[PDB]
DNA sequence: CCGTTTCGCTCAAGTTAGTATATTAAAGCTGAACGAGAAACGTAAAATGATATAAATATCAATATATTAAATTAGATTTTGCATAAAAAACAGACTACATAATACTGTAAAACACAACATATGCAGTCACTATGCCGAC
């Protein structure tokens, strides 16, 4: 991979990129060069979004095996199983 | 004696009957840590119980007679409780004199930055290689 995933890109599409002068670049799909976009976030994220288009259902993350996770998981279900045991008190 | 069916029971999902509180305000309860003076104890030293026997000293009744400590007065006086009042010193109630800050006003250097023509390294703009398995193709 060499670069793997990095924490800029938690935040940006697919082809898109993000210099150390805080600038943007969007990839090419022919030789893997790149060009200048702009300076904001939302803007580079916007244009590298109208260029193929948007992300999907939800997140990719497809290494080799699995890692740790920290996302939501909210239930109603859940939440009167522990509604009951208030109730007995 | 034993099996079979009805009946007493409790679990599970609808159908009704009843009563109504939150903050202020000020305590009251109780586990746990905090800080000295007096007497029962104990080893050690001083006074006393132990112990006995002929000789020395005290035990005491019954009454005369000189002696004396000391409570009982009785009058004398330091001692003790309580102010009164003025000499003497403290200290606000005045006031000008004196040295000192806040303020009144003039005199002068210079901080702080816009404005404007250049000068140019450096980040950004644009393209190819570095570095190593995908995908696609065979096994």
């Amino acid at each position: 991979m060499g670069r793997r995933r990095s924490h800029e890109r938690r935040d940006l599409p697919p082809n898109l990129y993000i210099r150390n002068n805080g600038y943007y670049c969007y990839r090419d799909p022919r030789t893997g060069k790149e060009f200048g976009l702009g300076r904001d976030r939302r803007i580079a994220i916007t244009e590298a979004i109208q260029a193929n288009i948007e992300l999907f259902s939800g997140h990719k993350h497809k290494p080799l095996t699995a890692r740790i996770n920290s996302d939501n998981s909210v239930t109603l279900h859940s939440w009167l199983d522990r509604y009951e045991k208030i109730l007995a008190s």
